[PDB]
DNA sequence: GCGTACGTGCGTTTAAGCGGTGCTAGAGCTGCCTACGACCAATGGAGCGGCCTCGGCACCGGGATCCCCCAGCCGCCGGCAGCGCAGCGCCTGACGGG
């Protein structure tokens, strides 16, 4: 078994891994969609790349 | 102090509102289908700490702006007093009239 981060798979730098945890444990819902954190990663990307 | 335009009020007139249909599309709904997301157990590399060295900025001193300021100055004009006189009423000629 060879591992690659979801961060690589979605062409993203913010940690779709870590952002996923803060949803599960951030008490925002009982269950978080598997495609939910990735979409949240990019929308931060465009909202961090834009200011800098 | 100016001044205009908006507050009040009269005379049209028109779209608001009611009350009346009649349609149907879209919401609420149940049943059932199924995949996908939680949970579990191992796993390793990515991320975070504790070092630790270069270099960007900091800090400075100096010289280069570059605005800020104000009489100088001329220019311009307005007021100003003086000037020359146009313009009108009555004075006053021209002269038969009074």
């Amino acid at each position: 078994a060879k591992a690659k981060t979801r961060s690589s798979r979605a062409g993203l730098q913010f940690p779709v891994g870590r952002v996923h945890r803060l949803l599960r444990k951030g008490n925002y819902a009982e269950r978080v969609g598997a495609g939910a954190p990735v979409y949240l990663a990019a929308v931060l990307e465009y909202l961090t790349a834009e200011i800098l």
